[PDB]
């Protein structure tokens, strides 16, 4: 049958550069640089640093309120990871966060000069001279595991075996090691993972579900081959791959919208293919709205055992769990991560960040602050403000702070950080809303997740319901539309006791029951 590019371009027969590699982020409506040109939005605005202070300073565990385990936003990265990438401009062009003087984890010297580092992001050079700066995205749009896959032939190529159509592993079924030096977030070394995102080491979770997928694309490439000999490594390599892809958006519309969204999630049967739809993702969306995965982040990763009980090399600590193969390779596999990830409840969607990514220090010496990068990076991309965002959408625009939260802690944060409801920056207004009745997100992302989604749902010429492939052959697609996180979990891993939807937390009980008789109690 005929399969997706590798690159994304020829899905759209008409605009075929559309959703590939290296095409402008669309926007939902005017970029607002200062100049209309490159300059910065949100330049009357206090501080990136000194909002995150604000506002999302979180002293305490906050659970989400509707049951969503860790998987949510595991799920969330993973997928962001097929959907967008905007690295660094080069040559680097500065845009440092002023840290606030005597902030106490980045200048407690009281020097009043530290800085946040960071690089603006890559734009098509064509843009933001004369007119508008455009960031490019760096992977293809569709959902079409380019995550597991490679987003151009020669990292597609590097990852396959290119026998009986099969990824590479290392020992353990685990990733295979960056021998040949590709691209890859931590650096080139080959003690590193290698997969089709170049995102994949940066915490162990994410490289876990990487994992998870090329063990489950080489179980299908060898049930291929072996129900079907004869076939070549290309062919049975393709129809893998096929079914991975439609894995991701069975999972997406089917199991993570429907937990994450709720009562706001899109429908996960498509209307129809329709050609005239734009599916470069929008940059409102990858560099605000979907940025709600930071604010689920828990402190722990758990690592469990069948019994559910802490496997003896501990929890893993999020800090811990940044650019280390070891913690996978090491401290057990992949399989009590899947397990720890379906068996912790996230935490809460609002303004608050866990200090462990929003004060994660390297040594005063520096460090990482997510929520001051994801605010400065929506001003160097020249995002709109939150009330201009949700006038974008259709939305009503709000004319007082208690239109946005009825948290008047909230409120009073928002007040005092920016003055007026017309200048909040995209991400923390977003992240401030109420949240919709059975949802777990406000009005604005709601709608900014829910048009993304559907554009690429009705979009994509390879969208799972309208592949000649599965069309062609009813009793697979039948096969993948009953397919769950939980059964791709237990297939690929010696994972006994999941629940079926592993996007809820189970019932309170489940773990102590199960450890009966073999409990231990010391972790
Ligand atoms: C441990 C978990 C996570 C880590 C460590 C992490 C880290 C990062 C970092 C460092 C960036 C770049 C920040 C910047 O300089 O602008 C980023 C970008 C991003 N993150 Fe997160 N993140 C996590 C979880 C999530 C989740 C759960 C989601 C969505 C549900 C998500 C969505 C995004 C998106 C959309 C971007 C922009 C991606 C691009 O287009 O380049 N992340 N993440
Ligand atoms: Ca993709
Ligand atoms: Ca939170
Ligand atoms: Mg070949």
């Amino acid at each position: 049958a005929q399969n997706r590019t590798i690159d994304g371009t020829d899905n759209n027969l008409s605009h075929n550069v559309w959703g590939s590699t290296n095409q402008h982020l669309d926007r939902a409506g005017p970029a607002a640089y200062a100049d209309g040109m490159s300059m910065p939005a949100g330049g009357s605005r206090p501080s990136a640093r000194a909002v995150s202070n604000g506002i999302a300073a979180q002293t305490g565990s906050m659970l989400n309120d509707r049951m969503l385990s860790d998987w949510v936003w595991q799920w969330g990265q993973f997928l962001d990871h097929d959907l967008d990438l905007t690295d660094a401009a080069s040559p680097a062009e500065s845009f440092p966060i002023p840290v606030p003087m005597g902030d106490p984890f980045f200048d407690p010297f009281n020097t009043g000069t530290q800085t946040i580092g960071l690089s603006r992001s890559a734009y098509d050079p064509a843009t933001g001279s004369v007119d508008a700066r455009q960031q490019m995205n760096q992977i293809t749009s569709w959902i079409d595991a380019s995550n597991v896959y490679g987003s151009d032939m020669t990292r597609a190529n590097a990852l396959r075996t290119m026998s009986g159509g099969r990824l590479a592993t290392s020992a353990g079924d685990l990733l295979p090691f960056n021998t040949g030096g590709l691209p890859n977030a931590g650096g080139t070394s080959p003690s590193l993972f290698l997969a089709g995102d170049v995102r994949s080491n940066e915490q162990s979770g994410l490289a876990a579900v990487h994992t998870l997928f090329v063990r489950e694309h080489n179980r299908l490439a060898d049930q291929i081959a072996a129900a079907n000999p004869g076939m070549g490594d290309e062919d049975i390599y393709q129809q893998a791959r096929k079914i991975v892809g439609a894995q991701m958006q069975i999972i997406t519309y089917n199991e993570f919208l429907p937990a994450l969204l709720g009562s706001a999630a899109p429908s996960p049967m498509s209307i129809g293919y329709d050609d005239s739809i734009n599916p470069n993702i929008m940059n409102e969306f990858a560099n605000a709205c979907y940025r709600v995965g930071h604010t689920m982040l828990s402190p722990t990763i758990l690592r469990l055992d069948n019994a559910g009980n802490v496997i003896p090399h501990g929890n893993l600590a999020l800090q811990d769990a940044f650019f280390n193969p070891n913690r996978i390779i090491n401290e057990g596999g992949i399989a009590p991560i899947l397990k720890g990830l379906a068996s912790q409840a996230m935490q809460e969607i609002d303004n608050k960040i866990v200090d462990d990514v929003r004060n994660f220090l390297f040594g005063g010496s520096g460090g990482l602050d997510l929520a001051s990068l994801n605010i400065q990076r929506g001003r160097d991309h020249g995002l709109p403000d939150y009330n201009s965002t949700r006038v974008m959408m259709g939305l009503t625009s709000v004319s007082s702070f208690a239109d946005i939260s009825s948290d008047p802690a909230v409120q009073a944060a928002l007040m005092s950080l920016y003055g007026t409801v017309n200048d909040i920056d995209l991400w923390v207004g977003a992240l401030a809303e109420d949240h919709l009745a059975g949802s777990s997100v406000g009005e604005l992302i709601a709608a900014v997740l829910g048009e993304q989604f559907t554009r690429l749902r009705d979009g994509d010429r390879y969208w799972y319901e309208r592949d000649d492939f599965f069309v062609n052959n009813p009793s697979l697609l039948a096969e993948l539309q009953a397919t769950r996180l939980s059964d791709i979990i237990r297939r690929n891993s010696d994972i006994t006791n999941i629940q079926d939807n592993v996007f809820l937390i189970p019932e309170p009980a489940t773990l102590g029951l199960l450890m009966f008789g073999a409990a231990f109690l010391r972790k």
